């Protein structure tokens, strides 16, 4: 990055609190020494021999996003084998931080979250970007009750891993076109984010994703099996027919039939009035008292 | 490997000449100091910090094959950070070593090689193994004109990478079924070997695979294009309708439509009664 700060970020910010980790790195709450503005600073250990392609990709993804529902990027620092990515601070943390205190979200609360995430996903997919890690831990909430997607760590890692395999596949002259296609395009597309959103709506409603108690390797085998049945909401009567249908369509098994983010934004669950940040401000009041 | 010989192979074998390298390692021609039997020894540097996964996978693939069309395995040695894989020596070398001297193979010689490779592929696929690197350089010929598939280096690397990538993929509860499918299955199957054989048949006929002159990166991009046209034999009149048809069906773009190794064994080209080792012994006579 030519815009990188070759300086210690503690010249500009006071580190206030450890916020936890992401796919990689550790996130800090920090305060601008001159303005008093709060930021989130993600510190990643970056040794001299290490491949910097994943972090280069993550900063490129963030830097070229200009949408309210994607965490804002302020800049990055490189100093003493540490790279610091400076981003928008979201005072209430993740939806997982929240629901671990408050309990299950109401259907209206889930609907507002799903609409805001779909707006961010529509934007990302309009740039040929894929989040690939949509879940409650990656959906952040600020003090105003606004929603922001975060942690492009998985997306950047896939992007760097695919580019590293490309320069090392060797002679392709005897390769089958499907092997070359998966080596260049990963074998799936942006609709994987729509499925993840459906699982996330279940997560916000039930405090855990479906099959959370099943071994992760076994969950992968069950999903790859012909005849895999998409998950559903456990309680029938507690949720509206519109919410049950939202889960049904986002959790379409075939990616060829799964609706896009833009198509999902016209679903009645997320296009209803009364969907605004005040619903999350009520959730934040429940967290406090 | 549980059967590894913890001794230096040079105590039992005399190294006679370098046979080049594989996907990794260096292959040597060696002679049994007591019996006089020839073997091929593949040497790979093994550091204590180095991952054993790929070599473990290569040895397991080799050790569990018991088929006439797959290079025989004799054992492995580990001593002073060097791993030595002991295999069947194939006196005439690879088909690439041969055609660089003899020129293009005749249709009958190619038909015979194709049948024999399909037999080894049918065996590999029945064991749930995939070669993934079928080409003239990996099809070996012994002094009897018999055919052996070799170098499971790419197969071992993919298998080890697939298993290594799983742990670094993280939690899967929010993953779409198609992402889980490419994580566990890789996004393709054993029919990739049928295509590679189709390309090999062109390579044996023309001394190069199609698009040999085109930069390797551009070839991959061309192949990924939704409208990529499977290649064909350059000369039309030189080859029978049966051979053109064998190329057409092995190079079926759609993997769901590409015939299996067992289905291909009933194709008119490779089910001809006149196919035998004598065709390659005639090719081998041309060398001496
Ligand atoms: C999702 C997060 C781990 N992350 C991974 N890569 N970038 C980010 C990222 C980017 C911007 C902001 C923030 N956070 C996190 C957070 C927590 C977390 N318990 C708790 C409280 C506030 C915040 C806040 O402002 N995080
Ligand atoms: C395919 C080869 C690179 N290889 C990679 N892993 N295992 C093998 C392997 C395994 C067994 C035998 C042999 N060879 C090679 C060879 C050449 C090569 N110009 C030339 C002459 C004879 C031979 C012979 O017996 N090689």
């Amino acid at each position: 990055d030519p815009d990188i700060f070759n300086r210690d970020p503690r010249d500009h910010y006071d580190l206030l609190q450890r916020l936890g980790g992401g796919t990689y790195g550790e996130v800090f709450k920090a305060r601008d020494k001159v303005s008093g503005d709060l930021v989130a600073l993600k510190m990643v250990k970056m040794e001299p021999d290490d491949d910097v392609s994943t972090l280069q990709k993550e900063i490129l993804i963030l830097k070229t996003c200009r949408h309210a529902n994607i965490v804002a990027y302020h800049g990055s620092y490189l100093w003493l084998q540490k790279l610091w990515i400076c981003m928008e601070f979201c005072g209430a943390g993740s939806l997982q931080d929240i629901y671990q205190v408050t309990g299950s979200l109401s259907e209206l609360q889930i609907s507002y979250v799903c609409r805001e995430v779909l707006q961010g996903l529509a934007y990302l997919h309009s740039q040929k970007k894929i989040h690939r890690d949509i879940k409650g831990a990656n959906i952040l909430i600020n003090d105003a009750g606004e929603v922001r997607l975060a942690d492009f760590g998985i997306s950047a890692q896939i992007g760097a891993e695919l580019a590293r395999r490309l320069e090392f596949i060797g002679t392709p002259y005897w390769m089958a076109p499907e092997v070359a296609a998966v080596a260049l395009k990963g074998g799936y597309n942006e609709l994987c984010d729509i499925w993840s959103l459906g699982i996330t709506a279940i997560e916000l409603a039930e405090l855990q994703p479906p099959l959370f108690d099943v071994h992760p390797l076994r969950v992968l085998f069950l999903m790859t099996k012909s005849g895999y049945q998409p998950p559903r909401l456990k309680e029938k009567g507690k949720w509206s027919a519109a919410f049950h249908n939202f889960i049904k369509v986002t959790l379409t098994k075939s990616p060829k039939k799964r609706p896009s983010a833009t198509k999902m934004l016209s679903h009645q669950l997320v296009s209803q009035p009364g969907l605004n940040r005040g619903l999350i401000l009520d959730l934040l009041d429940k967290l406090k008292n």
